């Protein structure tokens, strides 16, 4: 509700407190941090926030700026600045913090950080984090509330379980909160100024000396900077090369762009760190016996075991004809595209892959056709396609189709052939694997019925509707079986929806309702004609 | 990952030099704290979650207790007491903070505060608390860096606004969580003496009366 509107000064007091150590471990209350802190624009910017009761947001950050210096002698030069925003957004190269006004009025004489909550922004990847930390934060927080409340016990309200229902899908459904984010390099994250000593000393064409440095090449101070950018260098291509995109959330044109990613930035990385400044640095450290450097430099690469689980080619021989099937438009040329994949996929037997990431990759092949058959049967359009034709196309992809499950039996097969080499480490034996094209093929077999049905009934319309060949009632049963057979043929088509199939249904019983009214009219003027003898005519 | 582990102490100390400013305003560190400092499975709790990184998240629940009064008639105290928790459960008139590692890897160089995600909440109404703590947290942040970031202008992924459309429907679904207040009966105190002397006196098989409290039903401090 509305109260006392706090004061500046217990609030500011209180994220003084908070940031040093939530920002750099310490530094007790920076002064940068107090001199817009204090500043008008920011101190009416918290009057607002307190007095109004309709403002919830904002955003203290104090970013670590990489201001460029022009001046010989480095690069950049470590800088301190202090951001005030009402607003929440990505800070860059800075992490904020983000404050919500539990209550919309706050006030000093009761606990400000019980009616206010803290939020601490993510620089290295904000999306990532947000989810995982809600995920990690109220997913078995509102499970536990859930059963402690009681809410199964109440069925009138059954909307949280829904609500738990859809955070769930929430948590499962984005994993990769846009993965493959494309880093492939960085710029150099060491100590400037050997840097450019070293790039005066090598435009010269000398080649930069141990001397050229001057003290520094033993200065303690200095190889410790070293060391430390060294580090800082280490850490980054750390995290970047224990990216793996998961597996599922994902697509096949997913985990094909992120392999070529990260074939590229390995390719990029393994000729970066050989530039002569990175050897000369090292070089100049181990001088002064920086052993610890050279260590974590030499076992802290992280991507010698990462380029041997990239030695295997094969996933290029299959993502060809992924890019074959996604150029492809017609049915022969799709089903061409899966024999040669599932041709070079016999081929990934002699190289190592995870085995769930491969069984996940043959899912992404098959709902990726399911797809794209999708579309080519929407191109097809089966709105109001003519029998014969629709029977053409339709033998035309079910027997694609059928190559595909043929193929899915091979695939089977080849997962037998893994399980022989799975002897060798026997791990987890779980398999489950269901393209949902399935459901789509049964409505187009089903589809299929119908159409027979319809061709039967139209020559024996007249055939038998004819009045030996009433004319009352013929004339009406035809009249109605066409009108019908119009209505079912335009009320589904290339339609994909289940709920589509259901309402075809629908339109199918109502058909048969005509067709049983046809039977009763044939079959009774067959009875009133019988009974006269057996031959011909009479029976 | 475990390569370099922050001591007990260090976070120790930071924790209880963080806890009164917030479950406080600015506050010191109370007896509860210094329980939690002392609290052997706490201690042991801490440093598995320290370690381990199969789990990052850790919860402290500064609980508060019904305590016992023998006051002249005021009811039962509060007393403020502390609780650990590697997960998260639901807290009942007992804040909590909860701490995840924004970092995954663990590191003592590594600023553990700026290794560690800091959450906190409070006991009034779970319904409201997640809904406007999502809606003020992710809607104007995640709006405004796909916007700004050139994601909208990507096409790698139509992933983001199919999950803009799954954050609104959370807002909506957890703003109209405000149907019960669900209190349909709690319990009735009145004393612990006379229901456990009622409880002996009838298990026997008698009906209690007066008489079996005897000097209890004209005791000033008892009544």
């Amino acid at each position: 509700a509305v109260q006392n509107v706090a004061d500046v000064s217990v609030l500011q007091k209180h994220l003084r407190k908070l940031v040093p150590l939530l920002l750099e471990d310490g530094g007790e209350a920076p002064a940068a941090l107090e001199a817009a802190l204090e500043e008008k624009s920011a101190l009416e910017q918290m009057r607002k926030f307190l007095s109004d009761p309709q403002v919830h947001t904002v955003l203290v950050e104090r970013s670590t700026l990489k201001e460029d210096v022009g001046d010989e002698g480095e690069e950049e030069k470590e800088f301190i600045s202090y951001n005030i925003n009402i607003d929440i957004h990505y800070g860059v190269k800075s992490n904020s913090l983000a404050f919500i006004k539990r209550t919309p009025v706050i006030d000093a004489d009761k606990p400000v950080s019980s009616q206010l909550r803290v939020l601490t922004l993510s620089e290295d990847s904000p999306y990532e984090t947000l989810h995982s930390f809600i995920s990690n934060a109220v997913a078995p927080f509102f499970k536990s509330y859930i059963r402690e409340s009681g809410k199964a016990d109440r069925d009138g309200d059954k909307m949280a379980p829904s609500v738990e229902k859809k955070i769930a899908e929430l948590e499962m459904g984005l994993l990769h909160l846009q993965q493959n984010i494309e880093i492939p390099e960085i710029s150099l994250p060491i100590h400037p100024m050997i840097t450019n000593v070293a790039k005066q000393c090598y435009e010269r064409g000398e080649k930069p000396k141990v001397t050229d440095f001057g003290d520094k090449v033993e200065d303690p101070t200095f190889l410790n900077q070293l060391q430390s950018g060294v580090n800082r260098w280490i850490r980054e291509i750390q995290k970047v090369t224990k990216l793996d995109r998961d597996p599922a959330s994902g697509t096949a044109l997913q985990e094909i762009s992120f392999w070529l990613n990260l074939e590229r930035a390995l390719y990029r990385i393994q000729e970066k760190r050989e530039s002569p400044e990175v050897l000369l640095t090292l070089d100049i450290l181990k001088h002064g016996k920086r052993f610890h450097a050279t260590v974590s430099f030499d076992t802290d690469t992280g991507l010698k075991q990462a380029l041997e689980t990239v030695n295997d080619y094969n996933p290029l021989m299959k993502d060809f004809p992924l890019n074959d099937l996604l150029s492809a438009t017609e049915l022969d040329k799709i089903r061409q595209a899966l024999v040669a994949i599932f041709t070079h996929l016999r081929k990934i037997r002699n190289t190592k892959y995870p085995i769930q990431r491969a069984l996940r990759l043959v899912e992404a092949i098959s709902r990726d056709l399911s797809s794209q058959l999708l579309k080519v049967l929407g191109t097809r359009k089966l709105m109001h396609v003519a029998y014969e034709e629709f029977e053409k196309v339709m033998v035309a992809c079910f027997e694609v189709f059928q190559t595909w499950d043929d193929e899915y039996e091979k695939l089977q097969v080849l997962l037998r052939d893994i399980v022989k080499r799975k002897r060798e480490e026997n791990l987890k034996m779980v398999w489950r694997i269901n393209p949902a094209h399935r459901k789509l093929q049964a409505r187009l077999d089903q589809m299929r019925k119908f159409r027979r049905q319809h061709e039967q009934l139209r020559a024996v319309i007249v055939r038998v509707l004819r009045p030996q060949v009433f004319d009352a009632a013929d004339a009406n049963a035809i009249e109605e079986v066409n009108l019908a057979y119009e209505n079912v043929k335009e009320v589904d088509g290339l339609d994909v929806s289940k709920e589509g199939t259901e309402a075809w249904e629908a339109a199918m019983k109502r058909y048969d309702e005509r067709i049983d009214r046809v039977e009763t009219r044939i079959t009774a003027r067959l009875r009133d004609q019988l009974g006269t003898a057996k031959n011909a005519n009479e029976m």
